[PDB]
């Protein structure tokens, strides 16, 4: 995690997948379970992510504010690649 | 600093300017001085960066493994944008 934080991976995973459980995010991003949960709390607190209960499970998905933040962040990264 | 770490902007700056002092890095990246120092120390410990002083001033520059690290990292961000 030199350049990127675990939140970057968590957010980017939700972009292409849409909705995902904490366990699922953890496995696909190879970020420990507890770490994912901790980061999800921050994302929820900031209004970037929202919970969606499907039966006895808890899924997560980006909000409109979360999708604009991801897009804006990815575009700034792309510019960093250009300049560098 | 949601996606990128301050350590990322510090490394990118050195990649663009070649060498710079802690104060120069701080003002060009808008990162607090102490935070720059804390990240610079980590970079020195990992051998990713080395200092070069011209008397009183102390500049920092990427080493070879430091540049290989940046290349690897640049590939990661590149891949995320996809």
């Amino acid at each position: 995690y030199i350049f990127l934080t675990p939140r970057a991976y968590i957010i980017v995973h939700l972009l292409k997948v849409g909705k995902a459980k904490a366990s699922e995010i953890s496995e696909n991003t190879q970020i420990p379970y507890q770490t994912v949960i901790q980061n999800i709390r921050w994302l929820l607190a900031e209004g970037y992510v929202v919970k969606e209960q499907k039966g006895e499970e808890i899924y997560y998905k980006l909000t409109d504010k979360g999708k604009q933040m991801a897009t804006a962040e990815l575009e700034k990264i792309r510019k960093l690649v250009e300049v560098v």
